[PDB]
């Protein structure tokens, strides 16, 4: 029975990966939430470590928000990203923890990334500055992984995800996040028969979205994976595993496709006097594929049961 | 032995017009796959008219799809069935073919047309926005082939098909079609012994059904009538010829008697917290009785089968 720590275990990531570990009878899960453990406080964290014979570390704790709040708190965002992830994989490689995932993130490639983004286009250009402080905290967190792993021979491993949506995300039409954004426009749209609902833009862009449960099976393939066959799969200076589809849709494709699912009947409307972001965004994922995961949730299906969680908690 | 090409034959409609034309012997059919024939590409269709000596076309290949589809691509829509209908009807006058069956659909009469709709409601007012390209470019059609028969003397038929459904229907829940979504949805629940399943909306509002089979029967009928009973029967300015039962069913009644159909054992349910759209939709089939045609296929017989169509091809 693998002793198993999912730091930040009520987040939206954390909550999922704990669903499906909850299941498994191989596994014995050790959770703190942030009140009974700080994970900024480097002391706390060690002495956690020190006193609870872990096997794996999931590393699903972080300091996460939306453009606004990217763009209003830069410092939070790098410094305590920077301070959990240095804390939690010292404390582990002390008390000789030799597992872990690392969570990235797509947001840490590029701005103009060869499309679909292969792992190797990290670091090779200028970020969006928007995300830039987060970007910089969360490489370094991938940098540490492969540091330990080869100075010290241990077995840290990383994975990116795409846009992610589901259970637990925050469903504000005030949040930076179109889904959980749109879902919840279109929910009270249709509670007041609203003739129309308008999407600033043209629509025309692609982009690529999974739902977190696919995200948090992905991950505990990964996390599992023989490191013989995760060798064979990856370079030691650059072993992080992209997560996602791996396939395009539309704002539009989107859009409506969210309408249809909460029963909306009022018109969706482009105003394409805003202007859009980039025309391509998503992630080649032939290395995950070819480590032999592929995602289970069509869109169409996971919005729908993403719609009923929002309902079933509002 | 009449040589007939029905163009799209392996789609749905086209498909079952085939199998009754199959056990024809006053009949040579002439088909071609898309590979074998791209309908876009004039010279293509011209070719091929210029070298088959057809008799008759039944014409029924189209770019079709779902609520979402027609609002994601609205270009392809309007373009592609604009081309095809061009391509078939000029080059079938080019080489003398002088019968033609013209398909369109009930979605092509205005968004508040009086109930039931008569064929003079056509061109009486606004389009559902939904289907406003695909629509234009079916009645682009009909007024084709008006056109020609009017200039040139020729004889092109139309039929304004309602709701169908049947074999070779896209079976998905993710489908915007009822009978289909339907008939997908409750099967699963009742795999999964679900305790209930749940329809959007009030199920007050009315529909008309028609198996594709019917159609099929009812568009042969209609191709060969003879010239002077059919004109009799129309006006060269108002030529279709609507195709349905002309009878009402609700939302409610279709879903509990699929649930039936299906051996559900759970509660269906319906949120009416969602929105309905129009309270009643549907054809009056006047002029097709009139001509001597009747559906034969009860609603209750027609679902039955076409799910054991669907347990034979998941
Ligand atoms: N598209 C995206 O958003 C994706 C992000 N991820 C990865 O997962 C990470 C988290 O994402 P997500 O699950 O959405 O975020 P959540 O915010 O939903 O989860 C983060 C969790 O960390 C906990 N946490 C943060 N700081 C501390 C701390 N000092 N001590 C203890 N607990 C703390 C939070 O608790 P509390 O609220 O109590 O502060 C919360 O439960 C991201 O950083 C990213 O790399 C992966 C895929 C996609
Ligand atoms: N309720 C409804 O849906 C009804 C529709 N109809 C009429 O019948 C039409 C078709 O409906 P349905 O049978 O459901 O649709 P299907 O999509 O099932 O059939 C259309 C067929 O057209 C073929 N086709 C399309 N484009 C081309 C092309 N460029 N070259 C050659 N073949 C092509 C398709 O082949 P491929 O897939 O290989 O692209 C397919 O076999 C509708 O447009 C409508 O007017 C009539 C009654 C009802």
């Amino acid at each position: 029975k693998q002793r198993v720590f999912i730091a930040g275990h009520r987040g939206m990531v954390g909550s999922a990966i704990r669903r499906q570990l909850e299941q498994r009878g191989d596994v014995e899960l050790v959770l703190r939430t942030r009140d009974e453990l700080n994970l900024l406080d480097s002391r706390a964290v060690h002495d956690f470590f020190a006193s609870e014979r872990i096997d794996q570390v999931y590393l699903a704790a972080a300091k996460v928000g939306g453009i606004v709040a990217n763009n209003t708190y830069p410092a939070d965002f790098i410094y305590q990203n920077m301070m959990i992830e240095s804390n939690i994989i010292h404390a582990a490689h002390q008390n000789d923890v030799n597992k872990l995932l690392f969570l990235g993130s797509s947001c840490i490639y590029p701005k103009l990334a060869k499309q679909p983004m292969a792992e190797s286009e990290l670091l090779q250009g200028t970020l969006e500055p928007t995300n830039e402080p987060y970007a910089i905290a969360k490489i370094a967190g991938i940098k540490l992984c492969e540091s330990y792993n080869r100075q010290y021979g241990r077995d840290y491993r990383s994975v990116m995800p795409t846009n992610l949506y589901g259970p637990h995300d925050n469903f504000h039409p005030s949040n930076s996040h179109v889904i959980p954004a749109l879902l919840r426009r279109f929910h009270e749209a249709t509670a007041q028969n609203a003739p129309d609902v308008v999407v600033w833009g043209s629509g025309t862009p692609m982009r690529e979205f999974l739902h977190v449960d696919d995200m948090a099976a992905a991950s505990i393939h990964v996390m599992e994976l023989a490191h013989e066959v995760w060798l064979e799969n990856t370079q030691p200076m650059l072993s992080h595993i992209n997560v996602g589809t791996g396939v395009d849709c539309t704002i539009r494709d989107l859009a409506q496709t969210i309408a249809k699912v909460v029963g909306y009947k009022g018109r969706v409307v482009f105003d394409a006097s805003k202007p859009d972001g980039t025309p391509r965004k998503l992630l080649d994922v032939t290395r995950l594929h070819q480590l032999g995961w592929y995602h289970e949730i069509s869109l169409e299906a996971g919005l729908a049961s993403t719609y009923q969680w929002f309902l079933e908690n509002q």
